[PDB]
């Protein structure tokens, strides 16, 4: 659960 935040983070990476 709440490891699709992870590929969020990686979002963060790509977004900043």
């Amino acid at each position: 659960k709440w490891a699709v935040r992870i590929i969020r983070k990686f979002i963060k990476g790509f977004i900043s």
